[PDB]
RNA sequence: CGUCGUCAGCUCGUGCCGUGAGGUGUUGGGUUAAGUCCCGCAACGAGCGCAACCCCCGCCGUUAGUUGCCAGCGGUUCGG
C-alpha cells in the first residue's frame, strides 16, 4: 500500500534546529538542511502500518491530531473519511487525561443541537437566542470532530509530537499508544509508531496521512478511491 | 446590626505543575459600572458575589368615574 516515490512528495527537512535523538533516522545534510534516510522511512511505515492495521480489524479507535495550519484542514478531511476522532483546531487541556470532564461539555454541544433542532420554546429572550447560537458555533469550532470520541482511543495519532507534545504526554500517561509522522525537530523515542518524514509539506502530509486513512478503511471492511487533496 | 464595600472580588470540582507550602484556572491583549463581555491560554467547567428578576418616578395605551375631574350644552342663589 506503501508506495517508494515519496521522494517525489516529502524527504523530510530543517537546519540545525534539530534534535540529536533523531540521528539514527537521518542520511546526510544538504541544502544547510537535515535530510531523512527514506530507507529508514521505509522500514517504519511498515512497522507502524502493521500496528495500524491490527487495530482497524479489531474496530479500534484512533485519535487524529494535528493543528500547524499545514496538517490542519487535511485532518478534518482524512479523519472524517474513516469517521474517526480528530482535533484540528486547538488542543485543549486534559483532552485524555481528563476525559470525563472536557466530555460533559460534549453533551452540552448535543444539547445545543436539540434545542436548536426546534423548538423548546423560541419565546426565549431575543438576545438568549442569539447567545445560545453563539456558544454553539464555539463548542462547533473546537469540538467539531471530537465527539465522536466515546472512550479513550486505544491509540493515538499526531502530525507535530514536538508541536503536539501535550497530547503526547496525555497520551503517554494513559498507556495510549502514539503513532506520529516527525521530522528532525522532534523527539524520537518519545513515539512508539513513527513515521521519519518531512511534517511542514502539505505534500508530505497528504502523503502519509490519507495512506494510513486508505490502509484503515481498507482492511475495516470496503475499499475506496480517490479523496480530496489541495493542489 | 456596623465596617472594609456596591469594592470586584472569594472559592470549588477534576485535570495539569511542584518533594512541599502552593501554583494553574482567576494570569495574559481589548473592553466594561463590574471575575462585564471578547479574543488568547494546560486547562475545562461549576459555585457564591456582578448583573438581571422587585418597588419608585419619566412616555404612551387599556380597565375603571365617586367622595375626584369640567371641555361643550342647559340652567346657576353667583359655590362643578
Ligand atoms: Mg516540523
Ligand atoms: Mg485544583
Ligand atoms: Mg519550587
Ligand atoms: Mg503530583
Ligand atoms: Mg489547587
Ligand atoms: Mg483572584
Ligand atoms: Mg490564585
Ligand atoms: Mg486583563
Ligand atoms: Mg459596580
Ligand atoms: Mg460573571
Ligand atoms: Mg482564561
Ligand atoms: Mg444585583
Amino acid at each position: 500500500v506503501k508506495e517508494l516515490l515519496e521522494a517525489g512528495v516529502h524527504f523530510g527537512h530543517e537546519r540545525k534546529r534539530w534534535n540529536p535523538k533523531f540521528a539514527r533516522y537521518i542520511y546526510a545534510e544538504r541544502n544547510g538542511i537535515h535530510i531523512i534516510d527514506l530507507q529508514k522511512t521505509m522500514e517504519e511505515l511498515e512497522r507502524t502500518f502493521r500496528f495500524i492495521e491490527d487495530l482497524a480489524m479489531r474496530g479500534g479507535t484512533i485519535l487524529f491530531v494535528g493543528t500547524k495550519k499545514q496538517a490542519q484542514d487535511i485532518v478534518r478531511m482524512e479523519a472524517e473519511r474513516a469517521g474517526m476522532p480528530y482535533v484540528n483546531q486547538r488542543w485543549l487541556g486534559g483532552m485524555l487525561t481528563n476525559f470525563k470532564t472536557i466530555s460533559q461539555r460534549v453533551h452540552r454541544l448535543e444539547e445545543l443541537e436539540a434545542l436548536f433542532a426546534s423548538p423548546e420554546i423560541e419565546e426565549r429572550p431575543k438576545k438568549e437566542q442569539v447567545r445560545l447560537k453563539h456558544e454553539l458555533e464555539r463548542l462547533q469550532k473546537y469540538l467539531s470532530g471530537f465527539r465522536l470520541l466515546k472512550r479513550l482511543p486505544d491509540a493515538i495519532f499526531v502530525v507535530d509530537p514536538t508541536k503536539e507534545a501535550i497530547a503526547v504526554r496525555e497520551a503517554r500517561k494513559l498507556f495510549i499508544p502514539v503513532i506520529a509522522l516527525a521530522d528532525t525537530d522532534s523527539d524520537p523515542d518519545l513515539v512508539d509508531y513513527i513515521i521519519p518524514g518531512n511534517d511542514d509539506a502539505i505534500r508530505s502530509i497528504q502523503l502519509i496521512l490519507s495512506r494510513a486513512v486508505d490502509l484503515i478503511i481498507q482492511a475495516r471492511g470496503g475499499v475506496v478511491e480517490p479523496s480530496p487533496s489541495y493542489a
